[PDB]
């Protein structure tokens, strides 16, 4: 198998032909990543209902931890 990098053929951050990214992208999916690039550290990314911590972003990465 392969592990795509983005979810879409239109995804500017990969190649159509690969689905991976392309050079200089960081990433193409994720509440962490906007046009191609991973979040700020410590950009909020999930709030949950109520008094509960929000998650943060790593800067380093595309998803959004578990990260207070």
């Amino acid at each position: 198998g392969k592990e795509c990098d983005c979810s879409s053929p239109e995804n500017p951050c990969c190649d159509a032909a690969t689905c991976k990214l392309r050079p200089g992208a960081q990433c193409g999916e994720g509440l962490c990543c906007e046009q191609c690039k991973f979040k700020k550290k410590r950009t909020i990314c999930r709030i949950p209902r109520g008094d509960m911590p929000d998650d943060r972003c790593t800067g380093q990465s595309a998803d959004c931890p578990r990260y207070h």
